[PDB]
């Protein structure tokens, strides 16, 4: 997406050598935001292939409040191994903190239910936000979340939304951050009557990793295809009762996969 | 500043109508990002004359972990004093979250300590963040806070620092809520022997209150004067040690206040 490789080459041409916590350089920048007008099509990155099959895995198991990995293995998606224990626990990370924010008085607070509420009677809130940033349950997740609060905003019966993302790997990591929450605002909107508007993405630590020059070269030489379609093959009753088989991409004819390797 | 006024001008051009809490209605965009090199001059409105004053006062006040306004009060400061109850407590805001966030175990966490030693030890952190967005805590705030969660970031000994602001008065509270950050970013900076980068402003609703389009018209045809430099007068043992007395800006020839009137 023009958005996307705008952004590639700004972090190739700006980015500054940055060593992060694995001992590969990056080139980074801090700051960056983008806008994705969700009724001109489904944020599918199309100069490289994306399997979308995990992003929905994953988003499902994240509405659930879910921190093990058990369901994703029933379904042969593999994306959060490397970070799950003999047990395949993550520790309170995403899921947990969307549905289930433990308060110090014993509460468990469901954030999803909450903004549902809200976006159901009280639209014109400045406050409807989700955080998975809980300072209290930092030390215990295998890692801190990277897309780490996100907001939404309704106006003119359209639905938007933005995440803050504190750390971004643009190659790996963002094409599979924006198609998630797209389909989130998608679902969202549908159980609220509206339409969708805007996906906004804002970046902190946005980088790349200095052994993908390769891979971030030949993805720049690529020309943007149009943007797939999302449909939604029925509505639920509610936002947990979604099913991977419920959505349908139209219209999807992407370059070839590129495969990026990382070091340990 | 010029920053300030093309925002201004973007929400007077683009805003939607959208009615907020207290009925007055707003001109309002969602999503918007600005920048501003620190080393170009201290980001005081010039365009209207900021009383600086307060903003000192309230960050020293935010540092104590202080929620009760007497200080403020102490020094004549009433910025606080339609939200406080006869007590003079505002509940568990900012202050509270930034220096003794509750966890369910019993804990209090020091977010701007933990902040401090992230960037002596880890700067290339890609985790070094505040959050006031205490769920469990919202209920009991006076209000949810609108400078919700912010980021620090070091790269070529620079320090910057990404906001994100969920609710943004452009008139009343942006000016007040950049000055502060800066000066934050200041003192951080100079108690880490680093000097100072960028400080990245992101809004979610960022609106415009219906009965202030004379003054928002008079302001934007006022020019931008040069901006002032921040002097620190000496360098505190602690970031818990400064004092107002400690701050100083000098070359600062803003245009004559403006005055916005409140709806109640
Ligand atoms: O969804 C995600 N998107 C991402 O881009 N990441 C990336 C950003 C970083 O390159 C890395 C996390 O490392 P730290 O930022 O050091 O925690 O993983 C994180 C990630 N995740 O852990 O789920
Ligand atoms: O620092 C601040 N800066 C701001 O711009 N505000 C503004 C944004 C809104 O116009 C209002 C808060 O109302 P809600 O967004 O409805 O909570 O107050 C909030 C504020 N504060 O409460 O400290």
């Amino acid at each position: 997406m023009k958005q996307y490789l705008e952004l590639m080459q700004k972090v190739l041409d700006e980015g500054t050598q940055k060593n992060d916590r694995t001992g590969t350089g990056t080139l980074s920048i801090f700051g960056h935001q983008m806008r994705f007008n969700l009724q001109d099509g489904f944020p599918l990155v199309t100069t490289k292939r994306c399997h979308l099959r995990s992003i929905i895995h994953e988003l499902l198991w994240f509405l659930q409040g879910d921190t093990n990995i058990a369901y994703l293995h029933e379904n042969n998606v593999t994306i959060w191994d490397e970070w799950a224990d003999e047990n395949g626990d993550l520790g309170p990370v995403y899921g947990k903190q969307w549905r289930a924010w433990p308060t110090p008085d014993g509460r468990h607070i469901d954030q999803i239910t909450t903004v549902l509420n809200q976006l159901k009677n009280d639209p014109d809130s400045r406050r409807i936000i989700v955080s998975a940033w809980n300072v209290g349950e930092l030390d215990k997740m295998a890692l801190a979340p990277c897309h780490a609060f996100f907001q939404f905003y309704v106006a003119d019966g359209k639905l938007s939304c933005q995440l803050y993302q504190r750390s971004c790997d643009v190659f790996l990591g963002l094409p599979f951050n924006i198609a998630s929450y797209a389909l989130l605002v998608h679902m969202m909107a549908q159980q609220c009557d509206l339409e969708v508007g805007d996906f906004v993405w804002t970046g902190g630590d946005t980088h790349l990793m200095s052994n993908h020059m390769d891979q971030t070269h030949l993805q720049l030489s690529r020309e943007p295809r149009p943007l797939p379609k999302l449909i939604i093959k029925r509505k639920p009753e509610s936002i947990f009762d979604y099913r991977f088989e419920d959505f349908e991409i139209e219209g999807y004819d992407p370059h070839p996969g590129i495969k990026a390797p990382v070091a340990i």
